[PDB]
């Protein structure tokens, strides 16, 4: 069974932000326009029986003095007057500026991503579902006390928290971005692997997940998390097939090794080549009988362990929508075996118009290194192996590339 979080009010609150708008009501609207609501548990996001309860939660990885300038910030911005010189040197200690401003429901935004996420590793944990979905959340971002890229709490970080607390998961981030703040937070914990695949050059946000600085050198984790901490950087470009047998081999052979209890995946859309940042060319295709996206998660479902996958990146929000609406398609084909029937042509509902001037589903997109990173990641791999007494066929890993 697959589970999707929802709910009236989670709607109102995931298109409050400024940056993502509607999105969340595009995305949610053509899965329903294409009937594939009746297929899904409907999963409701956490509430709270108080304050201290919700504290309790968030602080787990957030510190206090963060969250109590987060809510500060809505505060602030539910009244007409400007900030302080001292309340903006506060927020400013805590990244709230620039590219994560205050808005009037940042606070209740922010944690309504993390109230889905909770609620969706709940789910998984007593297993009412087997996948559950939520593209409402996905923040990969955000620190410790840092907001970072449009994240202010960090969904992710937090229902993996609550996952290992229940083991072994694995962590894969599909996002154009490095997922920096899910690789921190589990820097020293070798229970927790992570492993994102994104665009790294110079200049390019947030500048981690590659060789840094003598000469440079890969990171992977410290104490006790040595080696478990994964990432390929790749050039810009790159098509859906060269995508996927870059992280295909990968992904098989961090299953093989690690036999994770969950999969964490997030999905950012921010790959597909009609994204505005226009570095990588990943689509949505699908034959009728092939995107990187749909690749990657009809392997990762295919391993048969609970899975949670999350939104994130995504500023094209049409084409955001037609690739997570036939990721929730493909999630029901794999886990139900019920083929799923999806019409080439968008079906008229609320937002149609937006999916102009075509109205297709597919997207509007004509279509060494690699052998370096591949590797080296399998020798981390061994390292993480020989590391944490794990005993796997050091063959037929190598065998997978
Ligand atoms: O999605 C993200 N990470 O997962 C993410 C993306 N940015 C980001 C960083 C810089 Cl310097 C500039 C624009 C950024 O976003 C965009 C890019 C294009 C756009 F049309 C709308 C938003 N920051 N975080
Ligand atoms: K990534
Ligand atoms: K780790
Ligand atoms: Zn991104």
């Amino acid at each position: 069974s697959v589970g999707i979080v929802y709910g009236d009010q989670y709607r109102q609150l995931c298109c409050s932000s400024p940056k993502f708008g509607d999105r969340y009501a595009l995305v949610m609207d053509l899965i329903n326009a294409y009937k594939l609501i009746p297929e899904l548990s409907r999963v409701p996001p956490l509430q709270w029986d108080s304050p201290s309860r919700m504290y309790e939660a968030v602080t787990a990885f957030h510190s206090t003095e963060y969250v109590d300038a987060l809510k500060k910030l809505q505060m602030l911005h539910c009244e007409e007057k400007e900030l302080t010189a001292d309340d903006e040197l506060l927020m400013d200690s805590f990244s709230l500026n620039y590219d994560c401003p205050g808005f009037p429901s940042v606070f209740d935004y922010s944690l309504a991503a993390v109230q889905g996420s909770l609620a969706a590793a709940s789910a998984l944990i007593c297993r009412h579902c087997e996948v559950v979905i939520n593209w409402g959340g996905g923040w990969h971002h955000a620190k410790r006390s840092e907001a970072s890229g449009f994240c202010y709490l960090n969904d992710i970080v937090l229902a993996i928290h609550r996952l290992v607390s229940s083991t072994r998961v694995l962590y894969v981030d599909l996002d154009l971005h490095h997922g920096d703040g899910v690789e921190e937070a589990f820097w020293y914990s070798p229970r927790v692997v992570t492993f994102s695949v994104h665009h790294a050059s110079p200049g390019f946000f947030p500048g981690t997940g590659t060789w840094n600085m003598k000469l440079p050198i890969f990171l992977n984790g410290a104490g006790r998390g040595r080696f478990s901490a994964f990432n390929l950087p790749l050039e810009e470009g790159i098509n859906d097939l060269d995508w996927s047998n870059a992280i295909g081999p990968i992904l098989d052979s961090l299953n093989i090794v690690i036999q994770p209890s969950y999969v964490v995946v997030q999905c950012g859309a921010d790959c597909l080549a009609t994204d505005p940042h226009r570095i990588f060319r990943l689509t949505n295709f699908y034959p009728n009988l092939l995107s990187g996206y749909l690749y990657a998660i009809k392997k990762i479902l295919s391993w048969k362990v609970p899975t949670l996958i999350l939104g994130g990146g995504g500023y094209n929000f049409p084409d955001t929508a037609r690739l997570w609406t036939r990721v929730t398609a493909l999630t029901i084909e794999e886990v139900k075996g019920k083929k799923m029937t999806i019409s080439p042509e968008i079906p008229e509902h609320s937002y149609f118009s937006r999916y102009g001037p075509d109205f297709e589903l597919d997207i509007d997109y004509f279509p060494d290194s690699i052998q370096k990173h591949h590797r080296r990641i399998l020798e981390q791999l061994r390292n993480y192996a020989d590391l944490n007494k794990l005993i796997y066929d050091y063959d037929q890993v190598y065998q997978l590339y």
